């Protein structure tokens, strides 16, 4: 079983292939780590196995979900550090994402309600909605757009941050430039509309996602940042005319970093859509051969370092990965939720529990977070 | 007792056990004439009371979008399927033929003298699909042309005419393809019909498109040989709605009244199921969930009066809990009845399956990939 061969990421002698992919799950009170986000990675961590942790925040601005951990504080560094110290103790290496969500924000999640900050004003169209602190889901608003300044500013709530986790004593931070959140806002055509130095070209968009990951790779070291990114994921009205190009110019600018400054990324981590069921359709399997198709091997094979794989995989399909080359690392993301022990269950090739969506979210310390039962 | 061999009247069809093919586009009739390789294929399939309903069969010149599908238009087609219904009556088995009219979902290639695809609406489906050509390469979907509403009766009587075409061949019956995306879904989902006339806009006036058909063939060769198949949550194609729970009510709702108007029940409602899990995201007319999904599909299935077909994704035990639940009357399987030529004998005993090469499902090759799967 290839999943269970050991790799080197870096510094870090992982012995198995299994990572917990980042998860939002809303337990981190007052956006503060509880002890139960330390019950929660203590139950998944293994020995030589590699965590990240849940989308964190990196301003008081950055939040765009209920009750979200937060890293720019010294108190909640504090709180980190205990869940850090028992993560440890069993052996496991954690990276704490580092996650600003631009204009995928509301009023109420904001300081003094203020407006969300991103690339431009368009807002998120009304085809998506936000999970509101009642529980209702509301219409994200109309962002503001912001200058050259700020940018330097949240660049260093990015370094201030990624210097922040490491005084929690994670082994590294992944910068969160998916899914159609900040970082994701500045690359992706089909959103960035700026006219300055932040947009047009292919190379001014990836000017953002590149001044980030300088800046934590220059204050922690290159070897404990990894970056992740979803040229092709859609989510929140974040769609790219090419996924092609600009998977290909990210993997560019990450490959200048490391040659510039001597020493390789943690990682590169890619996401994809899950298209498990689009074999039950006529069409649904049609186009699978084109090289837009191929995105995540023709990321692997231009990006020089470890690549992690990350959307739909399974037992089988990550295996399958890992021998064929197209990742070191398979993430694993809804089947963690409800399997506390998915390494141990992979290894195994035992069943795997449900999981349950209506507690992906939630607030309860045990329910639906650390009561999904282990073998 | 494993449910899925308890019988089962639908209508005036006596079935031994409920598990169904599913329709399934396979692409060995050249030059859409049945040929005798589909005869071989249906017949390894038939079982003593089982239900098979056929691929996708073309109503008119204008309603494929993959290459070499049958037709049931011209009286040639007749002459040929009826061999093939023959011999699956031959085993005991009912067979009712799949009509389907592609829509936009076609090519300049497969249309009379290079015309534009006919739909509801002039937008293409997106970039993010494929067409199947004749040469095997995957293509492009075009612009098509909205049609007006002599043109949509025309449509109407297309279907009309092959469905009589079907009962002369012998069938028992003809499945209404109003699912994924197609021409009939391209007039239902409010993420296609951008028509402002009296087929677009309102809920009713969406499902105008599909109420008709219905009424048509059912008048033309009796409710009890009609079945409906609907795909109200779906990816496929574009053929997102707002609201797919309340679109797939309205449909029932339609399909109800026209079973009170006639006297008489269809043979079935079939729903296939999404072709997407989500993953935590809050899209606008997305099931966000396996269980908002499965309480769509029962909530459906408690809301029209009949016979409920599921589709989509099922095996042995999704299959059998499905039934025994009271979720579905009958489960057509698709992609592992490809492989499993005896697959109701292998659910029944609960053997191992053959694996299916997803390479061979669209070639034109009699044999390969379509009737050379081992039996047990
Ligand atoms: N004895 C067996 O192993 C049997 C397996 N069966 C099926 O037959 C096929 C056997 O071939 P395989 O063992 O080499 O697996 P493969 O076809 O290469 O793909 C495995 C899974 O990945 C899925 N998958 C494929 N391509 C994609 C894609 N681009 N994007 C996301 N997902 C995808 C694929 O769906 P489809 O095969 O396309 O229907 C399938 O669910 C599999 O689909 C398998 O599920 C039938 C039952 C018996
Ligand atoms: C409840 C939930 C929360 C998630 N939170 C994050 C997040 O905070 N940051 C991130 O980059 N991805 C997040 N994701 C996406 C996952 O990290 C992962 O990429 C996705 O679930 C991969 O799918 P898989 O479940 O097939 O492994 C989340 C997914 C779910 C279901
Ligand atoms: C190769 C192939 C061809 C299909 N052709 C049709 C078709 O012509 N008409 C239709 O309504 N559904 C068609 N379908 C969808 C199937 O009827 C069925 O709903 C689907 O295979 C889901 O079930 P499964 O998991 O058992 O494969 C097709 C599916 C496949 C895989």
């Amino acid at each position: 079983n290839p999943l269970f061969s050991p790799y080197k990421m870096g510094k870090f002698n992982l012995s198995h292939r299994v990572v917990l992919a980042p998860m939002t799950r809303c337990r981190a009170l007052n956006n503060i780590p509880q002890a139960a986000l330390g019950e929660y990675y203590e139950q998944r961590a293994t020995a030589g196995g590699f965590l990240i942790t849940e989308g964190t925040m990196i301003s008081p601005t950055s939040a765009g979900f209920p009750h979200v951990p937060g890293i720019f504080t010294k108190e909640q560094v504090r709180e980190w550090k205990k869940i850090v110290d028992v993560v440890h103790a069993k052996g496991a290496v954690i990276f704490c994402q580092l996650w600003h969500v631009g204009r995928a924000s509301h009023e109420v999640y904001q300081p003094a309600g203020a407006a969300p900050i991103s690339s431009t004003e368009k807002p998120i169209s009304n085809r998506w909605r936000i999970l509101m602190p009642d529980g209702t889901h509301g219409i994200y608003p109309k962002p503001r757009a912001i200058g050259t300044y700020e940018i330097s500013q949240v660049v260093e709530d990015y370094r201030r941050s990624a210097l922040n986790a490491i005084e929690a004593g994670f082994d590294g931070i992944e910068i969160h430039g998916a899914h159609g959140y900040l970082i994701d806002q500045f690359l992706k055509d089909g959103i960035n509309d700026r006219t300055d130095e932040y947009g047009g070209s292919l190379a001014n968009r990836c000017k953002f996602i590149t001044q980030v990951v300088q800046a934590v790779v220059s204050a922690i070291g290159a070897d404990r940042v990894g970056v992740r990114v979803s040229p092709a994921i859609d989510h929140l009205d974040a769609m790219d005319s090419n996924p092609l190009s600009l998977g290909l110019a990210v993997v560019e600018r990450l490959n200048k970093i490391q040659l510039h400054s001597g020493s390789k990324l943690a990682y590169l981590h890619v996401t994809q859509p899950d298209y498990v069921a689009y074999g039950q359709t006529e069409a649904g399997r049609l186009g699978s051969e084109e090289e837009e198709a191929r995105l995540m091997r023709t990321l692997r094979n231009a990006y020089q370092g470890t690549f992690i794989c990350s959307g739909g995989y399974t037992r089988e399909l990550g295996i399958e990965a890992v021998a064929q080359g197209d990742a070191d690392l398979v993430s694993y993301g809804r089947l963690f939720i409800s399997n506390p022990d998915l390494v141990m269950r992979i290894k195994l090739n035992a069943p795997l529990n449900k999981y349950n969506r209506k507690t992906f979210y939630t607030q309860d310390p045990v329910v639906g977070y650390t009561d999904y039962p282990f073998l």
